[PDB]
């Protein structure tokens, strides 16, 4: 008698799920569980779980959602259900490893075989680190070189279908909706908001992938807005398999461009994601400055007033404030906009730790998990990965060059809708008569800029230089 449990954490999908596929094989019963320990991230999650539950329902099964801590939950589940097999998608993240090692111990005690399969990343990250001699690579270029030395990527596992399940079944009681149902936002305590710009789930992910490949078959102002074929949140939650994406990308290139040796540039989004997971996996202090062996020690200031102005879009720099408003409202911003607000907060203008901007993004950004968010923030503040710090993004000019008309500003900061393009990125320079026509007095209706960028950035660039030896 083989009673199996698959434990969803990431990998919130039925396609390319090797762990769930292996767990079902030879099983007499299967139950899939999700254990629930910023409003936009919670909504996306719950929408992923609703979609998972729906698709399981098509297979005469159901998702089992449980509120609690895994170490306090699984031993009683093992006992009641007489479990002999538990499957998980491998989690490279350091605190995920530690959680999963505790569960593996509990599982062995209960006589439960633990199935673990890699499918959140393109590669076995431990193999990359071994090829590099026991440390992760500290430059992106070195990482790409190592990747080119890996064996060819694993093909996606077969999708879980009725045929796959076979005679394996799921016991269900009439009170499943009450006992094991996906909670609502209200039920978590949220005051609920218009429909999400980024709807969660595998079903959404797969249609987006197709249209993304069709479109793929150049920056501009429109790139700042959420794309209906954007894929990054679905990759972070596991709604979309990165290996399916990679394989589809390769196949399309070969058909369209008649070549079977594509560039590494083709997978740039996927590989930068892989780079940060590799860097993070053996470093439990990856998300800190102090005690983090790869992070340059930089004397950031503590400044809660300034941090709050940045976090809340009240800096008085419209380009910065609009980005942080779009982020709070919708949960995604363009990678160039991340550069802008990360440099402003850290090395550029406010000289505040990347750890504090990381905390804000963790609450708000749909595609930022522990490894990606920490790695990204160290990258953008020039704290690791040998990033260049001699240039500082201009919190007026970069936006003016990205959206010269200023529509993005007017869109996310309606209080500034009345300014002409001439002043939309620097409204403090607008004559009083313009401010009156705009019905926005700078310093009253919209804050004046919190710093003198030319002066602050000049000093911060010199200060960063003087950290290192002069030659």
């Amino acid at each position: 008698g083989v009673n199996a449990v698959h434990w969803f954490r990431k990998g919130l999908r039925l396609h390319d799920n090797p762990a769930l596929k292996e767990c079902i094989q030879g099983a007499d019963t299967i139950r899939c569980v999700y254990i629930l320990d910023g409003i936009n991230r919670w909504r996306f999650l719950l929408q992923c779980l609703e979609d998972l539950d729906a698709n399981l329902r098509k297979l005469n099964s159901r998702l089992f959602v449980i509120r609690g801590q895994p170490a306090d939950v699984f031993p009683r589940l093992f006992k009641e259900w007489n479990i002999t097999k538990l499957s998980i998608e491998y989690d490279s993240e350091p605190f995920g490893k530690e959680r999963d090692a505790a569960i593996k111990k509990l599982a062995t005690e209960a006589g439960v075989e633990v199935i673990v399969r890699i499918s959140h990343t393109l590669y076995d990250l431990d193999k990359i680190i071994e090829l590099n001699g026991g440390q992760p690579p500290l430059t992106y270029k070195r990482f790409q070189t190592l990747v080119s030395k890996m064996e060819p990527l694993e093909m996606p596992a077969d999708t879980i279908t009725s045929d796959v399940i076979g005679k394996c079944m799921t016991p269900l009681s009439d009170d499943h909706d009450e006992k094991y149902g996906v909670p609502s936002l209200e039920e978590l305590g949220f005051d609920t908001l218009s429909s999400a710009v980024w709807p969660g789930g595998e079903t959404e992910a797969l249609t987006r992938l197709e249209r993304h490949l069709e479109r793929k078959a150049r920056m501009n102002a429109n790139s700042l807005l959420a794309s209906p074929t954007g894929l990054s949140p679905y990759l972070r939650f596991g709604c979309l398999s990165c290996r399916l994406f990679y394989f589809k990308l390769t196949d399309l290139y070969k058909k369209v461009k008649k070549n079977s040796s594509p560039p590494l540039s083709l997978y740039g989004q996927l590989l930068w994601r892989e780079f940060f997971y590799t860097a993070a996996t053996n470093n439990p202090r990856f998300d800190k400055m102090e005690g983090n062996p790869i992070c340059v020690q930089i004397p950031w200031d503590k400044n809660p007033e300034a941090l709050a102005k940045w976090a809340e879009g009240r800096t008085g720099f419209p380009w910065i404030d609009a980005i942080m408003t779009q982020l709070r409202q919708e949960g995604w911003i363009h990678h160039l906009a991340r550069h802008a607000v990360a440099c402003f907060l850290t090395r550029g203008d406010l000289w505040i730790s990347w750890e504090e901007g990381m905390k804000v993004f963790e609450e708000l950004l749909l595609d930022a998990d522990w490894s990606i968010n920490a790695g990204s923030w160290m990258w953008l503040s020039c704290s690791s990965f040998f990033q260049q710090f001699f240039h500082c993004y201009c919190p007026v000019g970069f936006g003016r060059r990205t959206d010269p008309n200023g529509d993005y500003i007017r869109r996310y900061l309606p209080v500034l809708r009345g300014f002409p393009a001439k002043y939309i990125y620097d409204p403090w320079n607008a004559p009083e008569g313009i401010q009156k026509v705009a019905k926005c007095l700078i310093g009253v209706n919209y804050p004046k800029p919190m710093v003198n960028h030319a002066e602050a950035s000049r000093l911060n660039i010199e200060r960063m230089k003087q950290i290192y030896q002069q030659l």
